[PDB]
């Protein structure tokens, strides 16, 4: 069996990569762990930037996305008792960002590869990279018993943070840089129109909490909660009656409540790699990188990452340039650094931290402020909401 | 022994208090421990906001500063084998900051005040501040030998961060917020030319370093260095060469060096005091709040403390508006937290910090390459370099 593309990985950032290279004429074969069905259970992200709006119309997967997607020209910052709307269209210089779920643009991009006949193998066990340095890698992966083959040119790791790719680089090749944050979001999805037509991101004494939406009459609502805490232990009237202690007064009096559809608590993680890549082995997405959610950055950098391996891939199969490849992680790292920055500074400023002294709070607090009443303040969070330009290569 | 305003302390805070209060024609006496001669052996800042100047002017003290004072329309950062000019002047909307150093500022406001005639005590040992809360508050003191008394109407401390006027606060009326940095400055005042016309501010592995000036043949260099450094330690010839270690080398290489004037080590330190005021007794400068030498504006929030309390005064004497003597702490503190969340930034950003993790130290590098390389960044950099508006009251 063989292919020039091997992607480890049926999430967005493979799906992405290989409906681009589909679509150029790079056949490639995409090998997941799990079910489609499984994949698709997933809710995750709700934000998305301007490039990936227009990576998404590239790869030819966007009517839907035309169709339902919201498109937001602002949003707001509650803390100490005053609600602060950022203009993001007029800060940035005319950008906005987009609200369409993860769970959809998997779904779009699974639909769309599904009818261009490529190859996805599904349940595909027990992945192993092989010959990574060669000249001639393969990929081995257990189908209903039987060990199977792929040989390729090379491989994308799409994988996510516990796949296989970035175990299969030699340890020593790899520097880590990580953070853990003594927290999680308790999240909750429910059919239920969202409180209002832009997010809501608030600090408050009890912790963060966050009003999002998925269309007009589905809504996302998130709130800091510890580490020690189980799911099974916040019943839907629990999560509402803290939603609602945690938001201002008049924003909490129009919440239209209801049962969850779904009700998850994801931990908060910065964590990056350094290189990207080894041999014929490029990573991308949450298998090279984790953001904590604050600044919405996850889905989108494995876009930027997605949209720089595909064209320098153009560039290695179409113009026998395959020594630009060697660039794929310098041009990365540039773009990620400054995302996990922005990520770091949105979680230090909208959470509670435990064991906090008085001037930390009091500083956490005029950043805020600061941020929020300067017309250059306002500017720095709007143009990395909406997303730092695209490198363009070469 | 009579007055209308007593002040506690003959540094820069007490002495433009004083002045402005006595063009005014407010009386005023001014209670000072040290001698003329040991206050004018401080050294200390050279940085100041327009904000400072201006009061500078309209107590009538500027006619040197105006001759000899440089005005900088941009300062230098460096970092990563990398100096990123920060335009000030267009960045800001035509703001400049000027370098004229304390001790200049403190012999112009000594003269000023001699040849007016107004009151100065030196060497008044043993302050003690009385009656706080009566309607006729009074300090005493001893001047050789004998206690003497003097009756006030207020009391403005400006007696620095170890004066005896925040002391003299019942504890309990007080929130006190501060931060201890794990290291200080050591500073080197020379009479050689300047290495640059601009001031150069340098994050280097090996630690911080600042080149500043005083005026064309007089310059002033600091170097982080731990707190268990002794200045004995620290010859000249040890001074320049870790200078020289820490700076760009086309820099290090045009360094005039040469003997010093002075040598000093200040411990870096961040301290706020809420409320600063009580009864008849208001604080002002260091007596109330600390700032990290950094951000240049330890002396500047001084100068906006003291133009607060002097139109406070004066509407309180010319219009019989005592009542809005209660608004000073408010107005003052706004300005106070904004300077102090600055100051907390350029620090973290521009020294090594002690057992610091790989993530942290990566971020640090890409807040200088973000907040450098964009338009918004640096916009946010000088407008608080350059320092923000004061207050209008009422
Ligand atoms: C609460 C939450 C909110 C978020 N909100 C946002 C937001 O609004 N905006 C935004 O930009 N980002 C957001 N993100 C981040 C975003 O969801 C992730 O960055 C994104 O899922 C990355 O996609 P990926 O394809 O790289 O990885 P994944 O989605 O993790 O997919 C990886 C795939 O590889 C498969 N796989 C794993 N191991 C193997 C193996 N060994 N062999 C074969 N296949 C394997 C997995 O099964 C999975 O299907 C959020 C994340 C969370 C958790
Ligand atoms: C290394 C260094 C660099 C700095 N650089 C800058 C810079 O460039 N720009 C800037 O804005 N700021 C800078 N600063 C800060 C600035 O020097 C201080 O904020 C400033 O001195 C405050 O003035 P002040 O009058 O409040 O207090 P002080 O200058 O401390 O004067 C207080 C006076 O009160 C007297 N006193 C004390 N106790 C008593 C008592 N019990 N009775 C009577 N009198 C008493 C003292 O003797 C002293 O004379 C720097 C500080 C340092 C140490
Ligand atoms: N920053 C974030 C904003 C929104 C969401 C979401 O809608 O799921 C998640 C993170
Ligand atoms: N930030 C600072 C800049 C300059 C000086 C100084 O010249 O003494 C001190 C601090």
């Amino acid at each position: 069996m063989k292919t020039q593309v091997a992607i480890i990985g049926a999430g967005p950032s493979g799906l992405l990569l290989g409906q681009l290279l589909h679509k150029a004429g790079i056949d490639n074969v995409i090998l997941e762990r799990q079910t489609p069905d499984y994949v698709l259970g997933r809710i995750r992200a709700g934000v998305l930037e301007q490039g990936m709006v227009d990576l998404l119309r590239e790869a030819g997967v966007d009517r839907r996305m035309a169709r339902d997607g919201l498109v937001h020209e602002g949003v707001e910052i509650a803390f100490a008792g005053q609600r602060r709307r950022i203009d993001l269209k007029r800060l940035s210089g005319g950008k906005t960002v987009t609200v369409y779920g993860q769970t959809e643009v998997t779904r779009d991009l699974m639909e769309a590869r599904e009818a261009c006949g490529a190859t996805t193998v599904y349940q595909a066990a027990e992945v192993r990279l092989h010959d990574l340095q060669g000249e001639r890698p393969y990929v081995t992966f257990e189908r209903d018993g039987e060990r199977l083959r792929l040989d390729c040119d090379y491989i994308a790791g799409c994988d996510g943070f516990h796949g296989i790719s970035r175990q299969s680089i030699p340890a020593e090749r790899l520097k880590v840089f990580e953070r853990v944050y003594p927290f999680g979001w308790l999240g909750l999805l429910a059919d239920t129109p969202p409180v209002s037509h832009e997010l809501i991101y608030a600090n408050h004494p009890r912790g963060f909490a966050l009003c999002s939406q998925r269309s007009a009459t589905r809504s996302r609502y998130y709130v800091q909660v510890p580490l020690s805490e189980k799911v099974e232990d916040w019943s839907d009237e629990r999560f509402w009656t803290e939603l609602k202690a945690r938001l201002p007064s008049e924003v909490a009096e129009k919440l239209v409540t209801g049962p969850s559809l779904e009700k998850s608590i994801a931990p908060l993680r910065s964590f990056v790699v350094e290189p990207m890549q080894h041999g014929r082995l490029f990573l991308a997405g949450d298998a090279a990188h984790i953001v904590p959610p604050t600044g919405a950055k996850g889905l989108n950098l494995a876009a930027s990452d997605v949209s720089t391996l595909y064209r320098l891939l153009l560039k290695a199969y179409r113009e026998g340039r395959g020594e630009l490849l060697e660039r794929y992680s310098a041009i990365c790292l540039r773009r990620i650094w400054k995302a996990e920055r922005f990520s770091w500074w949105m979680t230090s400023v909208l959470h509670r931290f435990p064991d906090t002294d008085a001037f930390s709070q009091r500083i956490q607090q005029t950043e805020l402020e600061y941020y929020l009443g300067s017309e250059a303040g306002l500017a720095t969070i709007a143009e990395n909401y909406v997303g730092l330009p695209y490198e363009e290569i070469e």
